[PDB]
């Protein structure tokens, strides 16, 4: 059911990546240079346990989780959310929800490449992956 978004993926493009930072309470330093960094995102499957790993020269992340069940996470701003991750409309949803807060990031396939909008507050966040070649 998912395993379209499985692989290595590039950054290709951002928009509005600033206004989610700053939404989320990230300081100016940090929203700085992660204005300027393009991370790997690596998503791998065993059995319905998904890994997906976010690489950089800034931040790395990791996280596994099932499908539908919620999981800890402590994200790479340092925020600790309850999280889900399910499969709806084809796109795979992660739902973080912390202090009564909550923040989706999407992704889905369109033309090949994978878009993850990234939502919180009023800002909306739109980044562009591209398989690796
Ligand atoms: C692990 C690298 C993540 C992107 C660069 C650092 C951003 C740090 C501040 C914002 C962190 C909040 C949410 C994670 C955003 C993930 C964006 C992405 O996967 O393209």
């Amino acid at each position: 059911m998912v395993d379209a978004f499985l692989g290595t993926w590039k950054l290709v493009d951002s928009k509005n990546f600033d206004d989610y930072m700053k939404s989320l309470g990230v300081g100016f330093a940090t929203r700085q240079v992660a204005s300027m960094t393009k991370p790997t995102t690596i998503i791998e499957k065993n059995g319905d346990i998904l890994t997906l790993k976010t690489h950089s020269t800034f931040k790395n992340t990791e996280i596994s989780f099932k499908l539908g069940v919620e999981f800890d996470e402590t994200t790479a701003d340092d925020r600790k959310v309850k999280s889900i991750v399910t499969l709806d409309g084809g796109k795979l949803v992660h739902l973080q929800k912390w202090d009564g807060q909550e923040t989706t990031l999407v992704r889905e396939l369109i033309d090949g490449k994978l878009i993850l909008t990234l939502t919180h507050g009023t800002a909306v966040c739109t980044r562009t992956y591209e398989k690796e070649a």
